[PDB]
């Protein structure tokens, strides 16, 4: 069934991919690898082609090759980033070195938008509607997101938005240091480790990112971990005894109970001019105790999002085995899974 590969020196490495796909421009590259943009002249589609870099180089880089590639596969849903495609030149497994990866190339992410336009409170509502929307189904499938930000989402012209990337296993220390919007949007939990963390953190991210359409100011811009505490802390309150307990480390605890105590600040008086929906939601959202977050399920039923909310057009995920991330195996065995799950795809009817 292998249709015609052809081959292009393109950024700086040896492309080979289906004659389908015409017109490769590089739009970016990285660690992970080198995108770029081209046109699919079987589906009409403008598409991004990541050719991944050093897919099997280590054990660690052969089983985050396999959980993107099974994460994406199995993302089937309007308001999340799925694959059109997944193709390797080889024929068989043991000339098997590349994996390409398909997707739909997105121009504008958020970012580009809270920036050119102070967006309309129906604006507001109808971008983080989707957020949850999408979130809903991730979390529905024990996925968590872990690295929501402006920038992993995409927003087309019609105000349509889709969650991309997934936090597979990236972000460096060095990356997460000092005044970056890389660590802006995390929860406090994971940011200094306090305790096992669930998918919770997403919602933490999803109020920071709502906070921040409606002000077009980033809500914790901290200089570094312990400056963005201070914020969060100063705007949510210093931890009651309750939360406390569930901080596993005797040192963040210790730390926590070194600061002065502070009580919640009146969100009404922070968001100035706000719709008072809004300010009840991000409150839910922007709770220092995980447990008491508001959950995507939850949310989409609040009266903020009234406009958009239809009980039966919030889908839940198929099941999604992630026991794979509990086993040891070597990187050939890795890569091996990578294949079949290579050669299995099937593409989408869309
Ligand atoms: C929403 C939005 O996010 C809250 C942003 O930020 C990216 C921009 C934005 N712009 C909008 N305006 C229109 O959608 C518009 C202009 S004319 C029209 C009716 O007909 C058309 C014309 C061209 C098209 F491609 C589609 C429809 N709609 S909404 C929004």
């Amino acid at each position: 069934e292998r249709p015609t590969f052809y081959r292009q020196e393109l950024n700086k490495t040896i492309w080979e991919v289906p004659e389908r796909y015409q017109n490769l421009s590089p739009v970016g590259s990285g660690a992970y690898g080198s995108v770029c943009a081209a046109f699919d002249t079987k589906t009409g589609l403008r598409v991004a082609v990541k050719k991944l870099s050093r897919p099997f180089q280590s054990i660690i880089h052969a089983k985050r090759t396999y959980r993107e590639l099974r994460l994406l596969k199995h993302m089937k849903h309007e308001n999340v980033i799925g694959l059109l495609d997944v193709f390797t030149p080889a024929r068989s497994l043991e000339e098997f070195n590349d994996v390409y990866l398909v997707t739909h190339l997105m121009g504008a992410d958020l970012n580009n938008i809270v920036k050119c336009q102070k967006l309309t409170d129906d604006h507001v509502q109808f971008l983080i509607y989707q957020i949850l929307r999408g979130l809903k189904y991730i979390h529905s499938a024990d996925i968590i997101h872990r690295d929501l930000k402006p920038s992993n989402l995409a927003v087309n012209e019609d105000c349509e938005l889709k969650i991309l990337d997934f936090g597979l296993a990236r972000h460096t220390d060095d990356e997460m240091t000092g005044y970056v919007a890389t660590r802006w949007y995390r929860a406090p939990e994971i940011m200094l480790n306090w305790m096992h963390y669930n998918q919770t953190v997403d919602i933490w991210s999803v109020g920071c990112i709502m906070a921040e359409l409606l002000t077009g100011r980033t809500l914790f811009p901290g200089t570094d971990h312990i400056d963005q505490l201070k914020l969060i802390l100063r705007l949510v309150g210093t931890p009651g005894a309750e939360l406390l307990k569930k901080i596993s480390s005797e040192s963040a605890r210790n730390y926590i109970q070194s600061l002065t105590q502070m009580p919640k600040m009146n969100f009404a008086n922070v968001f100035i001019g706000a719709n008072p929906l809004a300010v009840d939601l991000l409150e839910k959202m922007l709770v220092l105790d995980s447990d008491k977050r508001i959950t995507a399920a939850q949310a989409l039923a609040h009266a903020y999002f009234a406009q958009y909310h239809d009980p039966d057009d919030e889908p839940v995920a198929d099941p999604y085995d992630q026991s794979f991330e509990s086993r040891d195996l070597l990187i050939d065995e890795w890569k091996s899974l990578t294949y079949d799950e290579v050669i299995s795809f099937v593409p989408p009817p869309l």
